[PDB]
């Protein structure tokens, strides 16, 4: 299992720190060969990071935060993947526990979008990660079996086949509470023994990031892990120095 | 008041065609001046297009399809009112039928984003409009007159100055019904009268587009109208040709 690194830009870009950044970015990552490393930055700035990146002649891969069940249509306001891949996007954050809480988006819509997403050739980064009240109530599993199921159970355990899970310990995050590289391992490992119930080839290819607050000097902390293959990255993703860092941690941690 | 012709492209765009678009309709408007012509494309494209517009020193108008609640943060696939305000976008539809039944979007919800446009600075283009069962039940009014107090009762009248509001006939639309120039500018002067009942100085001003479908040979019946100042336009904006047609009509019924 290849390594991932992906930085989730959230609601943050501007056109110069894009440029800054993407550009600082590279620069740091020249020659780290070993792990895979893309962004998202918001729909907004997809044109000028793809830009960015190939006059740049990067490797960086471009993604994007979201996406919607059409690619063309009376549907105003929504984003598709066909417009997506008009730019080079290819991986697609859905999900996300931001998402999720705000506009309301359920198991079986993300299933959906994880459908459409592997019709059109796209690769889903698919969220997972339960509350602070699921966690005191040692629900954890039953949460992150529940949310990829929506999936398994549908389409079923192929696939997962070259997609990408991302488990998001929600109830850890300023809350006082945190999440350790043993904790991580533990959840990542019953998430690819729920997937290695129905087939363990699958559960032994799938690349499982790890979605907690990693920072450089957390990195290979986390990145030892056996089940731990990447991270979704936010915070650090801002910032060239950290996240590179982070990016180097996981190639050669693995 | 000056008219509005705003094109919703929605669902569509692709690099050669947002350029070829945008050229072909900036050679179309050459002498028109009596009209404002607006443009939303999807979020993905609002940079190219104002590349293309910058370059022909276009006079065309910038817009979004919607927005969310928040400028920057911790809030992943959201819409900023300020990153849109880089490409300078300005005319921000919020509201529209397709959200607030694909997303179910809530007058409370809708609400909030004028709100926050008018907070950064930007124009919104509120879109309002009843249903086919609302309307065979004929309550056009009540559905209206609540979706607008939406705003009006949290914000004050004074908030819909600067703003657009487009009505849409959502019981016309994809439901065997149609909407005459008539029957239009009927359910126009009584949003009017709605918005007059608590201030006929914004009442006078305000710019109410119409949403229906229109097509340049029924536009001029439209723009002919007094109280139907504009358009917001679907599938012939998809044209440079059709979506110029309509421009220019309004225009001149309205000079």
């Amino acid at each position: 299992r290849h390594p991932v690194v992906m930085g989730n830009w959230k609601l943050n870009g501007s056109k110069e720190m894009v440029v800054d950044l993407l550009n600082g970015l590279n620069a740091e990552l020249e020659g780290v060969t070993g792990v895979d490393v893309a962004v998202a930055p918001p729909a907004l700035f997809v044109d000028l990071a793809e830009r960015t990146l190939t006059e740049a002649g990067s490797a960086i891969i471009l993604g994007a935060q979201n996406t919607d069940l059409n690619n063309s249509g009376a549907f105003t306001g929504d984003m598709s993947p066909a417009m997506l891949k008009e730019f080079g996007a290819t991986h697609i954050i859905i999900g996300h526990s931001e998402r999720r809480e705000y506009h309301a988006e359920s198991d079986e819509f993300v299933a959906k979008k994880f459908a459409f997403l592997k019709e059109n050739g796209l690769t889903p980064v698919l969220c997972i990660g339960e509350s602070d009240a699921q966690n005191e109530a040692g629900e954890t599993m039953a949460v992150c079996a529940r949310q990829l199921d929506a999936v398994i159970n549908t389409q079923g355990v192929e696939a997962l086949e070259g997609a990408i899970i991302a488990y998001e310990p929600i109830w850890a995050i300023g809350t006082g509470k945190a999440a350790t590289a043993e904790d991580a391992q533990r959840i990542h490992a019953q998430i690819r023994a729920h997937i290695a119930e129905k087939s363990e080839a699958v559960a032994k290819n799938v690349v499982i990031q790890y979605g907690g607050s990693v920072k450089p000097e957390n990195a290979a902390a986390y990145f030892a892990q056996p089940d731990i293959d990447g991270a979704l990255v936010g915070g650090a993703a801002l910032d060239a120095k950290s996240f590179a860092a982070i990016a180097k941690a996981a190639a050669e941690a693995k």
